[PDB]
């Protein structure tokens, strides 16, 4: 005691009709407040700060709830203070939590799991403590600077306005980025120089300095970047990629250069990422990621790249003109792992909301990478505006005219507003276009001439409007507030339509990104249009992993493209991860600098030399073989890399684990498997190589894969036939295999799903137990259900950024494995018939667990050994050796 009777009032962020959150305090059993949408949480206000010591809840029913309890004494911070997670079912006594004396003037009960329904509810709700007398504070509102006001404002224009002063900055930067990438000690190895373009081009120069220093020029920070690059990679025979393996031993002296090099690109621009990156990889980066990140994209030619850090609170001061409060931002606004398809215009809402202090941090994480970016020659493309807004837009502003854009895999897409309207009617777009832009001014500067914006992508719905007219306004719109602007556009799935694209008036000013040109190119339309383009490599698709990649188009397509062109004015990555075949992204930022085919093979032998450090004839042959399977040229249409099946749901006919994914192996297995061979027989004289070990798990984890589909289908038949023995013996060798793969996924911590948890959790500073728990739903939901209920299973999404990952293997796709065949099992030894299994709600239920309480997943990777694991496979787990092994 006491129960705390007097004062205490609770809000909701949505309830079913009548089930309103007021009726989880009416002190009635018989009332209670039920979720209608994802936020299945409710605030209760105590009307002052309580010690308290117990917590004691009822439910509507008899069914098992799972629920987390935050308490806040400062009113910013909420602190988990209890949880059920027990498989008790609810009941007439209610559930009594004892509290050891928290001081508490708000309390968040988070209802997570409801055994009997996707809604929860809370019929009751006492709380018991010892009044402290005193009162919550009052939240400090979110406030963030004015650009003109940092220090960020001072430096950039310093930058731009003093060449000498701009110019020790670009090479006291390259400097720092020789000291990052190969070791502080080779600083002073290198002299940097700014020369002019060639003829137009940007262009680099490496040559002996005449002191055993290495001489670099470049017309900015990138050109000398890529020629700081080059020179490790034909030189030093050493090779950088932060994220996907390195080999970084340096030569005990420097090499002569020998007969100077001058080396130009024809391309204007070199873009990188996908909307889909900064959610599928980037949702949890910090700065240090990002850091490495941009000293990967200079030393790879990038000087343009897709940029929205930090557009929440551009949004938010936009909104706030328009009748939002800054709780009503944060309800439209999505959770940390879901930007890409808020800026897309897909989705709302879902994983947030973010915390008060997101704001700020992240407005201050995108004026540092445009410092950064200004001092390497790094263009951002920044956000277009092209009439978004929240589908109560008409209710707070009653003149605006919108349009309904309906759904998207299940979620509510927002409005759009008619981009024009009629004489006499009030124009919101214009209003609501002139606020954001200058909003975008006010947090960020003057830092780019290149804004991204994609009406109708994947969807939504031009209402009466007409297709051309509303390009030729949002263009015009966005030229007004930057005479120099060029609108960035997606090629995808022929969005924007030849009509869309015909109402660009200033040709000049648009360009166009080729989304897909290495599977599905589509700019034939452009060019013929006269629209600068971008031919772009997409590849990967969710971060979904595999051995697949298009080494031959790449070293092909590219120069043919700029040979039978007049708009060509780029080439770029478009992934929706960075996480997968380092070889592809290599290759296609090496044609950027030639006019020329190459030959992909004879390229490849190189790569792999400084890749590894070293090579010998097996390894060449190992990699050959994989150039002739699983990198050998296709010429259908797929999405990303061939699909495992363990990492799809359970059931029969099974042919991806995705909705638009594919789980076919077009090529020979047994021909694979000689890869994976050689590699073990020479992993004691490789594995010094840590890119060794990086590729090496890669063919591996491929094999096994690529096996277990082969068991899979023998399992099927076994059942189908009625035959429970086989069954047994082959579904033990299936689930066995998985045992295998674990312990190889286990060897790289980038496969660690404990990696990829305690990033989310960690990547804000003093961060609440409530948003880090909110953040660590976003990081498992995100490549497991991706939604809820109707996003995962009506809307198409469930298991769309699945990943052969450690941890996510023995919990989620062991786990479902191992049901469905213990339920087949059962029915072939005499049981009953196999039930129904409702996947959402078994995958769900790892979604919701948290890891203070639930299971910490690892961050340290193991130390098997992949080549014992490999012999392993080969003897047990292959195709090759199949016909013995069942
Ligand atoms: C969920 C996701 O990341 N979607 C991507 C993806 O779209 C999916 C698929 O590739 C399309 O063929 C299908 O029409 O829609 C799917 C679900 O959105 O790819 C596109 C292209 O990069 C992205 O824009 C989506 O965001
Ligand atoms: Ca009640």
């Amino acid at each position: 005691g006491v129960e705390i009777t007097e004062g205490v009032t609770v809000t909701a962020k949505g309830n079913t009709e009548g089930n309103t959150a007021d009726l989880a305090i009416d002190g009635d059993l018989s009332t209670y407040w039920e979720s209608s949408n994802d936020y299945k949480w409710i605030e209760v206000d105590l009307g002052g700060i309580y010690e308290l010591s117990k917590i004691e809840i009822f439910n509507k029913d008899e069914a098992v709830y799972k629920y987390n309890i935050y308490a806040s004494e400062d009113g910013e911070n909420f602190n988990k203070i209890a949880y059920k997670n027990n498989d008790n079912v609810s009941d007439s006594n209610g559930n009594m939590h004892t509290i050891d004396n928290v001081r508490a003037g708000k309390i968040r009960i988070d209802v997570v799991q409801n055994s009997n329904s996707d809604r929860v509810n809370i019929a009751e709700i006492n709380v018991f403590g010892k009044n402290t007398g005193e009162s919550l504070p009052e939240v400090k509102k979110i406030a963030t600077s004015n650009f003109s006001e940092t220090p960020w404002a001072t430096e950039y224009e310093k930058f731009n306005s003093d060449s000498a002063y701009a110019n020790e900055k670009t090479l006291n930067e390259i400097k720092n980025l020789v000291g990052r990438v190969i070791g502080r000690e080779f600083k002073d190895k290198f002299i940097f120089e700014i020369r002019d373009q060639l003829n137009g081009n940007d262009v680099f120069e490496v040559s002996d300095s005449g002191d055993g220093k290495v001489l670099i020029k470049g017309n900015n920070g990138v050109s000398l970047a890529s020629g700081f690059n080059y020179y490790l990679k034909n030189y030093c025979n050493v090779s950088y990629n932060p994220i996907m393996g390195s080999n970084l031993k340096m030569p005990e002296t420097m090499p002569s250069v020998g007969e100077r090099v001058v080396i130009d690109t024809p391309y204007e621009h070199r873009y990188a990422l996908n909307f889909c990156t900064y959610s599928y990889t980037m949702s949890f980066w910090d700065w240090d990621q990002y850091e490495e990140f941009l000293d990967w994209c200079a030393m790879n030619g990038v000087n343009l790249v897709l940029d929205i850090i930090g557009q929440e609170e551009v949004l938010r001061r936009t909104l706030n003109e328009f009748g939002y409060s800054d709780e009503e931002v944060k309800e439209f606004i999505s959770g940390p792992a879901y930007f890409a398809w808020f800026y897309m215009q897909n989705m709302t809402g879902f994983g947030g909301p973010l915390p008060n202090d997101w704001f700020e941090q992240r407005a201050e994480l995108g004026r540092k990478m445009h410092d950064r970016m200004q001092s390497f020659g790094i263009n951002p493309v920044l956000q277009g505006y092209s009439g978004m807004v929240p589908r109560d837009f008409k209710e707070k502003n009653q003149e605006a005219q919108t349009i309904s854009q309906g759904g998207w895999c299940g979620f509510d897409r927002p409005d759009m507003l008619k981009t024009y309207v009629n004489e006499g009617e009030a124009d919101y777009f214009q209003k609501v276009a002139d606020v954001f832009y200058e909003k975008q001014k006010e947090v960020f500067g003057d830092v780019t001439n290149f804004y991204g914006v994609d009406p109708f992508h994947q969807g939504g719905n031009t209402g009466d409007l007409d297709n051309g007219k509303i390009y030729e306004i949002i263009q015009n719109k966005m030229i007004e507030h930057d005479n120099d602007a060029v609108w960035v556009i997606q090629n995808w799935q022929g969005n924007p339509s030849n009509n869309k694209l015909e109402g660009l008036t200033k040709k000049d000013q648009a360009m166009v990104l080729d989304l897909f040109s290495e599977v599905s190119p589509d700019w034939n339309r452009l060019e013929e249009r006269d629209l600068p383009w971008i031919w772009n490599m997409l590849h990967n698709f969710g971060g979904r992993m595999g051995m697949d990649a298009a080494p031959e188009k790449l070293a092909t397509e590219i120069p043919k493209a700029l040979a039978n062109s007049e708009h060509m004015v780029g080439i770029g990555i478009t992934p929706q991860a960075i996480n997968t075949n380092p070889l592809a992204y290599e290759l296609l930022f090496d044609m950027a600098w030639t006019r020329d085919q190459i030959n992909f093979r004879t390229w490849t032998e190189d790569y792999i030399e400084r890749r590894y450090g070293k090579t010998n004839k097996e390894i060449l042959e190992a990699w050959n073989i994989i150039l002739d399977t699983a990198y050998k040229k296709r010429n259908d249409y797929y999405q990303g890399a061939a699909e495992s099946i363990i990492n799809a749901r359970p059931g029969f006919g099974i042919k991806s684990a995705s909705t638009w994914g594919h789980s076919k192996i077009v090529y020979d297995k047994s021909e694979f498997e000689k890869a994976i061979e050689i590699f073990a027989k020479n992993y004691d004289e490789f594995k010094d190589s840590d890119a060794f070990l990086y590729d090496f798990a890669d063919i591996l984890k491929q094999l096994l894969a690529n096996s277990a589909q082969e068991y899979y289908e023998v399992m099927c038949n076994a059942y189908n036939n009625g035959n429970g023995e086989k069954f047994k013996f082959v579904s033990g060798k299936f689930l066995e295999l998985i045992k295998l793969q674990e312990r190889v996924l286990s060897t790289r911590p980038e496969f660690l799903i404990g990696n990829w948890i305690e990033d989310a959790r960690t990547m804000l500073k003093d961060s609440d137990d409530w948003t880090k728990d909110l953040f660590e739903f976003n990081a498992r939901a995100l490549v497991t259900t991706w939604g809820s209920r109707n996003n995962a299973d009506g809307g198409g999404l469930k298991d769309y950024s699945n990943r052969q990952w450690s941890g996510l293997t023995e919990d989620y796709y062991y786990a479902r494995w191992e049901k469905w065949i213990n339920g087949l099992q059962a029915e072939l030894d005499g049981g009953a018939k196999a039930p129904n299994i409702d996947w959402f709600k078994m995958e769900y239920d790892w979604v919701n667990k948290k890891s203070d309480t639930d299971k910490l997943y690892p961050t340290e990777a193991s130390n098997e050994n992949l080549g014992e694991l490999a012999k392993i496979a080969m003897e047990s787990y292959s195709v090759t050796n199949m016909d013995k092994i069942l």
